[PDB]
């Protein structure tokens, strides 16, 4: 099977510049090398250039709606051909706005699709319940059916269309949720692992019940968009909202090994890696590191090892 | 349910002169205003002021026996009446001996109270058994019925009444225990959950556990006494005796936020967070920060998130 | 019974030298004053003294071949003698090269024994799959029965004789294995829990499962090497092949102590210790503790405490 890795250096979700430089650093420590080790095909799209809207006026509360919607608009139409040809798709981020175009475009393709959602956030904060105007904690609002029309159109979504119900997605790492959020998500009745729920059950008993409530009815194809945030900050430092008591290097691993396990993976995020932020050289190799090992885990490279077939090594 | 604090800025019961400064960098953190935003009602009783006994000789190997004493029949004076007033009692100290009049203070009001005992020491030293004369680990000492007239009477102590018994107390997170300690919770048949066994069960099975063993029978108050050591040093480094390989930030939130669900939540300790030993200002922010977010979960705050009631967010 | 200790200062199974001195580090830790608090009763034997063999030529790709297997039979000589008079051996060494002799002496005795392998890497590399000609990570095919005649003789190691079968090995912490390793692993039917085995059942359910695969059957003695590499850079920075996403300080305990409560510990191994590879100070200190402290659980120091029999301390 075909995997297709695409540069997404966009920051305009956020407050902190910056994180345009992830896709850069993830490349630069042999992210797209070490993937043609593994049984994979890997083809290098390249790093996409958003063209910048000029006098993008703020949308109430919301900053630089339509940059952020017209550059997304953009990741939609990528994917959804790369998807087209029947490959994975592997977008290297940016902030997490640009989950918006990566799994709309994906549903284009697939709409029998789930996700999986692994984060420290639930960036489902609507235009109306953010504190900020930032929408990386936004995404997900403008993916849910569920959610369509509840908030007013932000000027540059329009092309956008509610593709997955909040019966399809599923949270990992959950431990900083906003009030809204967090009614939001207890509304719709979104399934959901918080930390706590972690500490509980261990991380396999979480992916073994994760499987059995998307992958239980019918088989179909995952989207597995991972925010380094996630993991605590001793793993993923670089990162411009670290909250502690995050899941581990094991788990984070762990996670990727069992999704690999399913063969359903269909497409990949490795968002808000932020190689400005790392307040010495060695926390940024460190996130960027881990961030290889995710990506890794999710096409092959196990703990246990790994020996190429039809080989007698003996 | 009213909600009162207590600053008990103590520190004889150790050498280590610092732990005064606790309640002062908690409430330096926001910790009473953070208080206010959750579905209870919260009093600031303020800082008590301990009269120093003036040529207060050593009791054998004891230290500072009256002044430890006295400073302790005060805070118990304290509990019992905000208890009385039907009100949950929060305790900001100070070292562990503390807990003498904290417990106590309690018992007179709710006699058929339990103990839930985090810590990485079981402070369960006698005059006798005892090492220095530290009164930090002798608390539970001059608590126990099973334990009176074990000892001789420590000059300050006479108005202590041992009240609550080796079977309605638990320990969790034990790491660090002396051949007199480990022989009187043996001897006694004192319910715990030393390191060990927390990495044999997980928090989560553990807890569950002390909750059929003490509350199994009878519903009753329950009273949470929390020394910071009981965490890994990563986590709260600003406690004077710091021992490697304790519960993590998670799983101390995890004991905190399954404590609140009981709905028993009686009385609160947060002891032995000094200020003045952290080795670089990052190490204290870092004790404080953590130490605040385990007395928001005794109250609400969980991982999951947090959504005022009757309110309709969208 | 008896414990005596045996140094091994040996370096010649790698590139890095550096490891001759750990015996040094670990008795100038207080290890051996440490052990004789325990219930044992402990002899030192000192360090060994290898005979530096002359013109030592590689043999194709393994680097000094007779060096390493004369120094090997020699610790042979010596834990087969002290098996003899019923003592229980550990062996403080160098690099794991010296896992040869300290297993295959011990079976010489003890024939019936099972092997419990803590490491990070399998070193199971035979002379011909290895990409180095390094020995540290062939100790175990060397002991193996299966193993015998699939590679050519290596000059030095005709004393050994393939003693257990790989069936009474077990491993522990795995997450760094070369193609050819896990190949051999997977051929042979080795039973093994790699990292990811140890994310899913929990560290107690590990040794719980080891110990019916191994002791199920008949009680035999247990053979217990440990590499200091299975934990985590965290805890045992000093060593030089640090493995990210390692067995931690509290689970490295739980297998010490679950190894003694059997009564059956009697080889011991404690190797890759290297003082002259702490970055800084810190690391080697924190090294050597943590490797002192896995030792002292192997022989009765549970972290719940300890007080000594027919002792009333009240
Ligand atoms: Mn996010
Ligand atoms: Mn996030
Ligand atoms: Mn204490
Ligand atoms: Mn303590
Ligand atoms: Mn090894
Ligand atoms: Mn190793």
């Amino acid at each position: 099977k075909p995997i297709e890795i695409i540069g997404a250096p966009f920051s305009k979700g956020q407050p902190r510049g910056g994180v345009e430089k992830g896709p850069a650093a993830l490349r630069k420590a042999g992210l797209v090398e070490k993937l043609k080790e593994t049984e994979y095909n890997v083809r290098d799209h390249g790093d996409l250039a958003f063209v910048d809207v000029p006098n993008d006026s703020p949308f109430q509360i919301v900053k630089n709606p339509r940059s952020v919607g017209k550059a997304n608009e953009q990741l939609a139409a990528v994917v959804a051909e790369t998807q087209k040809n029947g490959t994975i798709s592997v977008v290297l981020g940016g902030d997490h706005s640009m989950a918006i175009g990566s799994i709309s475009g994906h549903a284009r393709v697939h709409p029998d699709l789930c996700v999986i959602w692994v984060d420290a956030h639930t960036d489902i904060n609507t235009p109306l319940t953010t504190s900020s105007g930032n929408l990386d904690g936004q995404p997900v609002a403008f993916l849910l059916k569920e959610l369509k029309g509840k908030f007013p159109d932000v000027p540059g979504f329009s092309w956008v269309t509610p593709c997955i119900s909040a019966k399809d997605i599923v949270y990992i790492g959950l431990r900083d949720v906003d009030p809204g959020e967090h009614y939001i998500i207890k509304t719709l009745g979104i399934k959901y692992f918080s930390m706590t729920e972690v500490d509980k059950l261990g991380i396999g008993k979480v992916m073994e019940e994760t499987f059995s409530y998307l992958l239980g009815r019918k088989k179909r194809p995952i989207h597995l968009s991972f925010d380094v945030d996630g993991l605590d900050p001793v793993f993923t430092p670089a990162t411009g909202t670290p909250v502690v008591g995050g899941l581990s290097y094991r788990e984070g691993l762990y996670i990727t090994e069992e999704i690999y396990k399913t063969g359903l993976l269909s497409g990949l995020d490795i968002m808000e890696v932020n190689p400005t932020l790392g307040k010495t050289p060695e926390e940024v190799t460190r996130t960027v590191n881990t961030a290889v090992a995710l990506t890794l885990s999710c096409f092959g490279t196990k703990r246990e090892g790994n020996h190429k077939p039809e080989t007698d090594y003996l």
